[PDB]
């Protein structure tokens, strides 16, 4: 059994219409921890049916949610929020025996993830509309914004706790419901989330979690008259058909899909401090976050100090059981991971690059960090996303040259630069064709300023003022009067 | 011959590059005008080849246009507000020859497209970013807003200059370039705005202008990775497929569509400015609009007075051709649009309505504008938009049966009711399921609101404070700093 | 012995809070909080001294960089620390408050709840203090502003919201990254001192709040002419937020005024009258009509003139007065005698030109006295002019909007107006034309933490709460840089 | 007499109530010209009673103004703007004669000032309000922003054009009318904006121009009960009066007055751009400028380096008569000032200051740029403004202690700073106690950022964003309704 203080955090039913349930046919799918291989336990495999029956208990729950005051709403996702918080340790151990992440991250997450209902808690009685000048006498011009009705999410599993609250959070806020659909290989985090939820208060049918199947979930999802919002992250190709699916009823749409981050050190950086920024942004979740490094650019002039280095700490990493004291690597996800971060490996060292440290396969899903040196543009680590704990030293000679390498890519979520010249710091920030930007740090995460991508890297943003406006449509009234 | 005072503005080619050019094939389009038949110009028909060069040169030009100034872009924009407005009689002619409406609507509608253009100069300016309070010490967070890149507008025949202009100004303002397609039906006025646009200037590619075929030129601007962003105003069916074509490379999107206006005038309307406001919005344009009043539900008590004194208004409205004096309501645009009249006419006749006043051809492409009574919601013009100017007065009793056959439509673009009660001002502008309403008026248009839809009437907002941000791309700085 | 049936006796403090402890005056000195219920005394608060309001400042002056160094998330923590402990401690802090002013407990706990709002709010501004970057009009510059706290800033607070006025000027000011002192009213220090006991216990850190007890004069001189305070915050009347002004003037400091009002509540013949009359009881009876934005002048159109009087009539009658603590009771006493005399001067005035004393308005003994309604008054009559500051509702006639407009408008102040009609249009034209900051239509009650409070005219400077609170406590900077393209 | 191209724009008359008068007594001031001595011509000394005339005047046009829409005041300025962009050169004539500085700066002025007159125009438009979440249900808070009324504006010598502009552009944007009294040292550039408003449609008694003895004029301005905001620039002893003065009717009030602005030279500057800082923010106006460089603070690594290249460049300096090819240093603007300079001279190397270069009467006004050297914290220019061209040097070790000595005066007006690292940059344009900071430049003035001060240098900003609510009141309404 897992040590948590309340099992009833540990869940193997849905939550559909405010009560927890299997699937009509009993059907299930197992959830395995990857450290060793056991069966924590099963969700359901909801089908389309019971799917449909949770919009329309959603579309039911709309009204009397979007009618409470944003006070009131926002008095139940702050219950949320310190229910959370309260039970930080036990939804830490969930995540981490699921998804791998050692427990200190998984608790790290747990408090990022909470920090979103917190901030949107407060944004949610910041809903303001605007009064304008009117061109015309005897007319005065109002902008409202009202909730844009019942929203559905799916999300993976790098962050399974953390995704889900980035979405849930500004929709409950904002006044509309949400369907989620956690990833597959993390969906007990979400239905601790849930649990939770309803303790909270969050009344039957305005927050729903449902598993099963990504593809048929997801088509009913897209295809439904009565979602009017998506938001998706997880992969490009899946975000690109979850729009293309979306098209024919014209919903509204927010994406969070595939990056290729570059993160560049100059000559003039602070060395020391780009190390630390380098193993937090690159090995962080065993490198398989969105905004991970993906190629490591380094100037001529420091590369073989900032490569010696690296090394000196991707050493002392160590790696194991999420739960066990001082694991800071824990194993990854599933073994097509493994492949993947291995054909990197293999495809850079025969054109040349050099293995100087780790990447090697240490059993079951468990793999060892690594750096290569040497590598180059006709690398496919250059136009891949590694997904995993390898760092790919690119060398450069000038600043022009890097930007060009930097933005020579179909993604744009997040980016990183090392500099203390003030105006670089100015250049380099603007030319990055980027959503977000670290400027001397690896750590840019947070719930006050918006995150997301520009390019194929998504549409929308979370966080910060600007994220309960994705849940909002505009309303523009124009009223005349005597004068 | 068109008596313009300025004849270099009637074109026969389209804006490439800061040339104006032919078909490389010679191939081209008649553009006949709707009054009488007589053919007034052609344009060419543009291969995909050619737009794939305009692509081209639109990149070539984004990076000089994006690097001005936000003043000097501000400056250029002026020049070409003011241009248009010293012109406005010329391009009103071209207007109304092409596209039907009479001289003095084309005349309203080129100040109404300027006005965008003026605006957005102004907004160039004022394209703010923020600073947030970072969560942890040593950090500044930043946010700017940099321009999307290359953007391409799709814009309809029904406001041939205003559809371009509430496009292109923002874009332009932004830093982004556009490459637009105007409607086969009137593609001369767009022309005419290009001329002005290089007389103000506007570089070589910033401003491109290509005519030919809907499907194969739409095609290349979603499928080519330079296009960055679709703006699009149209028919619904035609915006689904062009999200769909959108998302293989996640473009941004922006779409206005149908709508099925409902017009509610209730028992305490001031039943004298409900009739004003009703001849206002159903028969501009000969109610050949997204925004026209579709639907007019007239509270029971007031029914028949209201159909009184509306069929005297509509009894006076004079028919011919546009550049005639006292025409009030010209040509509709084609043969097929005159059916559609005519089917929702027979449709309710036969279903038990009275079509009271006018509803007949005469001539040509000129329909008599009419009244029915007795109209209800098994009848075709409840659920599809005529685009004519017929009136179909739907009896209520209560405020929440109006509110429910309102809302019952898939679209939500306007909506428009009339009432003196202040407490039903509130709850009617509230639940109006609508991007836009209007409150005892039936003229809403303007520079400085936010413009579009909610549901499938379609994504982002034309004009306002809200504009320029569907051509500009949010960017999160997170800066560390040594203390 | 005896004590007020506190549940924590240690909210009851006889002592200021001067740079994190609690201190007497130097030469032991105090003033005499008495209930104004009963006359028995509750406890005393030190006179401090001139030298210790000095040493005050000088001690908020050293807290201040430590407690503007915090992210604004601590700032924040802390703040909103402050407001559960201020919720957790609301049946206390209330009777404190009951005991001390007069209101009754309902009225007291009330205002603790609304007080606390802005705690909350505020500790959710601290977050959002946003600033902007601005496109450049010459290339090779960026600009960028930013806004940081104004620095030691010093508020003095009346005593008809004996929590609330200190929890509007603490909350911004302290979420904002500055320091404060606050100088409650002698008539009600208790409620202050309670705030200030629970600002500790919630980590505030010494000096950067700190609550101060002694002569108004004395003391406001200190606050406004020493160097090292940068920001004063007043509420009370107009004659001394014009001296404090004055006092300001020489080291040119950011100043908020929020001073007297006179408002009109107008009632037209397409109201709904019976929401109308409740509107007029909430908006003239609350503390005994003793509130800034307080119904001062009853403008009810002619048509519904006489309907309108016999309701407010009845609801009048059946208003208990008694021991703010006793069950039922919804008038308390007034807060001094010298409010008696002045409603006495007001009703006398009123009667020897006219209007005609319909019911109440009679002492009751002690510092009890009759709510009441005067009929047929009008703009020669002294209230037309000055504030009531009590439970007497006078009831002005009138024939047009226009007519009721311009009396409304006549007078130097503009805080409060409020007034009632179903009709759309003329509930623009008329919330556009009043002159005053606030507004209600329809409704008596406007008061929250979320929407901008203050005045036009002479009603004061500045807004409370809101979006637009805090930026009273920052200063702008303009951030130009140069770089190299 | 002056070579204008336009000679109706030098005036002998006040504006008052869109007429121009004289004094009713007849008595007048002379306007002379600093480099030669000649008067120009005369203005009014109006009595008190004429004043009280204006202010009746103001606010009976207070009504028709206010009433007109936005869209309406802009326009109006819009054209005001126009006309003093066509007549700058001759503006620029009118000011260099009166107050001395070289044609060239006068017409940078003139641009400079009329820059604000287009942009308030621009902002009356975007007089927002707001909606905010009501926490009880049944209401509805709105919030609107109307002109505070009748204004006044009193304004300097040092910038006769844009002082004046900068208070009567927000002023008529906002829908105040408002009384402009200029110094008398300098009153023919305000009667010749005077001449273009009414050219422009700006209405009678809207704005007015009056001159006349200082303290009678400002002490009606700020008594009379119907002037509700005064707005001045000036001197802080005068501001610390007009600021008690107001206080008996609590009047609205900004001020923008003393500085002593501190310009930071560090060891990693760019040290020659740092000399063009130095020499534009020290020796524009012949340093008579609010936020010119008064204490030149140079560490101690490049003190010597710097002081050399100083001293190269002050040595070019073309002193002479304003109209003069290449002069760029006119005549000071009165004796008094020359005095000043020279006690300031006389304390510093009395002290131990050597003056290595200039600082020395040229016969009449003209007094000539000099620089000091050793200047330390307890000579006279330490804590008091020179106002003229005198650069002296400060020596510091480090960092900590320049920010402390920067800091310690009364004032906090502008600064100035030159390093080129990151780090540095955020630290001391965060520690500096000023409202407005000059990173790496010396030239910071424009329309679209705020400007004012913190501390004794005075309240309220100009331009930009926030300059329009100076001059506007914030209305809360709170609505119930019935559901």
């Amino acid at each position: 059994m897992l040590a948590l203080k309340d099992p009833s955090l540990l869940k193997s039913q849905c939550l559909v219409n405010g009560r927890w349930i299997d699937a009509a046919d009993g059907t299930t799918i197992k959830v395995t921890n990857p450290a060793d291989g056991s069966v924590i336990g099963t969700v359901p495999s909801l089908s389309v049916a019971t799917i449909k029956e949770a919009i329309d208990a959603s579309a039911k729950a709309l009204s009397g949610w979007a009618a409470k005051t944003a006070k009131e709403r926002a008095g139940i996702l702050r219950k949320w929020f310190d229910l959370i918080i309260a039970n930080a340790d036990d939804i830490a151990l969930i995540m981490t025996s699921e998804q791998g992440k050692p427990l200190a991250e998984a608790r790290g997450e747990v408090l990022y993830a909470a920090s979103f209902i917190e901030w949107f808690a407060e944004e949610a009685k910041r809903v303001y509309g605007d009064t304008i000048p009117a061109p015309q006498n005897g007319q005065r011009l109002t902008v409202i914004r009202q909730p844009v009705g019942v929203t559905a999410a799916i999300t993976p599993w790098n962050f399974p706790a953390a995704m889900i609250t980035r979405k849930a959070a500004p929709a409950l806020a904002a006044g509309c419901t949400m369907i989620v659909r956690p990833a597959d290989l993390t969906p007990l985090t979400a239905l601790a989330l849930g649990v939770l939820a309803e303790k909270a208060g969050i009344p039957a049918g305005v927050l729903q979690i449902v598993t099963g199947k990504a593809r048929e979930i997801g088509a009913e999802l897209t295809s439904n008259d009565t979602v009017r919002k998506l938001s998706f992250t997880g992969s490009t190709e899946v975000g690109r058909l979850l729009m293309a699916q979306c098209a024919p009823t014209i919903k509204r749409i927010s994406l969070e899909l595939g990056g290729n981050a570059p993160f560049i050190v100059f000559d003039d950086a602070d060395l020391d401090a780009a190390v630390d920024g380098a193993m937090v942004s690159k090995y962080r979740n065993a490198g398989q976050t969105c905004v991970c490094a993906n190629r490591i650019y380094v100037q001529r002039g420091v590369y073989d100090k900032f490569a010696e280095k690296l090394a000196a700490k991707v050493k002392e990493l160590k790696v194991g059981n999420g739960t066990e004291p001082g694991v800071v690597i824990g194993p990854m996800i599933e073994e097509k991971a493994i492949t993947k971060v291995k054909a990197h490996i293999e495809d850079a060292v025969s054109k040349g690059a050099k293995l100087i440290t780790g990447g090697k396969e240490l059993g079951g899903l468990f793999f060892e960090p690594g750096i290569l040196t040497g590598v180059t543009s006709d690398m496919l680590v250059a136009k891949e996303e590694t997904f995993g704990p390898l760092a790919p030293l690119f060398a450069f000679d000038t600043e022009e040259e890097v930007i060009a390498q930097a933005n020579d890519t179909i993604f744009g979520l997040a980016a990183y630069f090392y500099t203390e010249n003030f105006s670089r710091a100015i250049r380099v920030s603007e030319a990055l064709e980027y959503g977000m930007v670290g400027h001397n740090t690896g750590l840019i995460s947070n719930e006050v300023a918006p995150f997301g991508g520009v390019k194929q890297s998504g549409l929308g943003r979370e966080g910060s003022k600007y994220g309960i406006e994705e849940y909002l449509e505009t309303k523009y009234i124009c009223s005349a009067y005597k004068r």
